[PDB]
């Protein structure tokens, strides 16, 4: 079977970088195309109850700020099996079980910028999708209680060019109305700074979604860091979202920051990171929404790394805004 | 819904550069495997009387002097909507209003060399199919009349790397068997050559399909641009086909040039381009054809761009023939 | 019409190469997705006898020691015609006629790197997967004897950077349960290391199924060389698979190897390769099996080109045994 996500974004950007030649490249209209067309099946081995599951999910096909065209398995790529009694089991790409709260709902209305790779700290905090992976998702026990969890290979051991490796578990208990929502990730044999590095990194959050048309989300994310050199760094960051949802509109608060980083103690002068963002929604079909957005974006103003050179932030091309309208098709 | 073009040539090169090493490189056999898969479709938003469409459609996945594979999304990839009243608008990736008209009838059979990409002309005549575009075509107007008008962004600002933008214009009027075709396209902030270009293009052409299957289309393309120093530069080329089809078969003779260059009013000799082409074409299938098909390609003496250091052209190759059988299967 | 080949091995490798983080990068668990997407279809020109076939298949999704992603048509990549009466020609990117031989039965399971691509030859042994390639293949005449035959342009010359080129051809004749096999794949204009080489090789080979459960191949492949200053190379391998199935099971052992290599009739030391493996299959379902295998490799100990700098081979990354499970699933 196929199965699309069908999405456009018409988003302009005003830039402050500090430098009105980078400013006008950064800046300006762009489309962000996020469609993707993939394949993804089970089936019945004749000796084996566990079902035989499979995807292969290609990658965005026009991207804003980049090139056009995407192969196949750029995106949740994986084989695996599954039983109703002890869920489902995967190999190969998927999504780190901390990166999905991340993603949903941390990141909703656009402030991925700040809380999904928006970091000060060193090493690797988490993973997004790493292509070298087992990972069990429980069943949902007494259709209230989960546990996510996964191991895998890093990002440079995946080319052989190292040993980096990692594991990650989260849990999700729905209480009534409410979810709560933990999760823990760890990395390690990290290279870089000219360093080896070790990331721990927790989450907490809840989710509530009401029949006034209130729903919300709110999280909290611990990030340390320690090298092999024996320095020390810690940020923290939170993201928080504020929906009323009437017939078919959705009004969406969303607000996320990190905070200033600490390294050995010592805290970063204005390191820290804040979004502001607002969306409406219309459920123009079942199987589809359109959308406006606007968001405020402001950045650190730098890190060094352990190496005495700088360090990349998703501060390190500057302040932007961005007003957007976009249109997102599910079959 | 799946779409594919089937689409195989066999095509021998003659070349004739100047150099033997490179002739016997550049020339001999190949194979252009110009297939591609796609996937389209359309929608109806149950809270929205406009029709939903999108299409991603893949790229050549072997062409010609060139690799293997081709993502999806590297050819006609859009989102957009449509009312009976209005016409249709789609966003993302399509062709120039200008380009269909430099492709359909104006650059096959094999005068793309020249009438496509072949100009040599510095700045940015027009775009071959950019992304980062919305698109609006207009109904049939009287069963008479249509307007194709676009704009989008430029090959380097769709990568935060500039801010060169564009749009352009196309009319289509019917008398008859006639088709009366005119287009404009104009770019601006084309940063190349160590100056800031902004080039406007023009072109007028007819195209008839007669009962006794005499057929036949010409066309003139004005090609100007403005360099920021104060240079300008102006070129222009024609391109016409005429075809006699019989029962199950097609002849076709085509002609396309580009005439010289003038810089600043001076006129730089030997930089016009020129190719003659013959193609005899069965119709094996309602879904598909069979073709052979022979051209001659001379190319221009070289031309220096604004810079002191020589400008890139279809003829920086050298003179070529090139012989061909192939294939096409619609699906 | 859509066809996958979902294919998943969790394989941990141990390297042994005399540098420790080579050994560390390189070594370690890996995920290797071989899943593959394709399209085919078959079409009856209603003005045409031949039938005519047309394939699209895409590449590895997430190999192993590779990045994510790959495009449609990076596998086998045709368009051709098959009649009752002559077989059928193809067009495009194809497995040469000696290369499907080195593949099957010879290199599963685990062989490949000593038997397929390991080598110590120089200019171009053969050719694995060839684009601008037109192969007939021949009928099973008397349902007993078939021939493969093909001729395609180089690599390079493909590209439009040289002239190598090939041709092969290989029969296959069924003697009751065994079948004999032989094969001879030659290579013109390949440049490397300073000189242009002609390759010639040859194979020969053969296959066995018993009710007894009792099947098994053997293949002697012949490798010759000759570069452009005079020089001669030589080398040759063997490999042979010996394979017990009861039930739903097959027990399956392997050995390859390629000899020392022979220069101008001088022989260079320690220049051989040989790989052993062991693998248990269950065939879990008609469409699918479920393996597990384990193998060593001993590969050379270095080979100057003729360009007194080294020569690449299988074992430029040095010795290394592998133990893995997989899945491997149909459509
Ligand atoms: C000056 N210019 C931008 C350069 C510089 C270096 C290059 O190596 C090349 C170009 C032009 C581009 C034009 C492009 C064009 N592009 C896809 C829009 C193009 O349409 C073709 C084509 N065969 O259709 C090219 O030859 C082309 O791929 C090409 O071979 C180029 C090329 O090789
Ligand atoms: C439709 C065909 O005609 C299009 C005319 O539009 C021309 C655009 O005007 C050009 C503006 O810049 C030209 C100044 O040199
Ligand atoms: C109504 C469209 C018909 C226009 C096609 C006529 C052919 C145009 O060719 C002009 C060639 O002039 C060469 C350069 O001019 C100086
Ligand atoms: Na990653
Ligand atoms: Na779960
Ligand atoms: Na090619
Ligand atoms: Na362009
Ligand atoms: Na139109
Ligand atoms: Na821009
Ligand atoms: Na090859
Ligand atoms: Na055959």
């Amino acid at each position: 079977e196929v199965y699309g996500i069908i999405a456009m974004q018409a988003a302009y950007r005003d830039y402050d970088s500090g430098d009105a030649k980078q400013d006008d490249n950064l800046g300006g209209m762009q489309l962000n195309n996020e469609s993707r067309i993939g394949f993804r099946g089970k089936k019945q081995f004749a000796n084996f109850e566990p079902t035989f599951i499979w995807q292969i999910e290609g990658g965005y096909v026009d991207p804003s700020f980049g090139g056009e065209g995407a192969g196949l398995g750029e995106r949740d790529t994986f084989v695996g099996f599954e039983s109703a009694s002890w869920g489902q089991v995967r190999l190969g790409r998927v999504l780190t079980p901390m990166y999905e709260l991340v993603d949903w709902p941390a990141s909703n209305p656009g402030l991925g910028d700040v809380y999904d790779w928006g970091g000060a700290i060193g090493g690797a905090k988490y993973q997004d999708r790493q292509s070298n992976t087992i990972r069990w998702d429980s069943p949902m026990y007494a259709d209230k209680f989960s546990i996510d969890a996964a191991v895998g290979a890093g990002d440079k051991a995946g080319l052989g060019a190292g040993d980096d490796y990692w594991g990650g578990i989260a849990a999700h208990y729905k209480l009534g109305p409410l979810q709560l929502d933990a999760a823990y990730e760890g990395n390690r044999n990290i290279e870089a700074e000219g360093q080896t590095w070790e990331n721990n990194t927790y989450l907490v959050g809840v989710q509530g979604w009401f029949e006034n048309g209130i729903s919300f989300f709110a999280q909290y994310k611990y990030m340390e860091a320690d090298a092999s050199n024996g320095v020390n760094e810690k940020q923290d960051a939170m993201s928080a979202g504020l929906m009323y949802t009437t017939g078919d509109w959705q009004y969406k608060l969303g607000y996320a920051a990190n905070f200033d980083l600490e390294r050995d103690g010592k805290t970063l002068s204005n390191t820290s990171d804040d979004v502001v963002s607002a969306q409406i929604m219309y459920f123009v079909d079942p199987s589809a929404v359109l959308y406006a957005r606007a968001r405020m974006n402001d950045f650190n103003e730098g890190l060094d790394g352990l190496d005495d050179a700088a360090r990349w932030t998703s501060g390190t091309n500057g302040d932007y805004n961005e007003y957007s309208v976009g249109v997102e098709y599910y079959f």
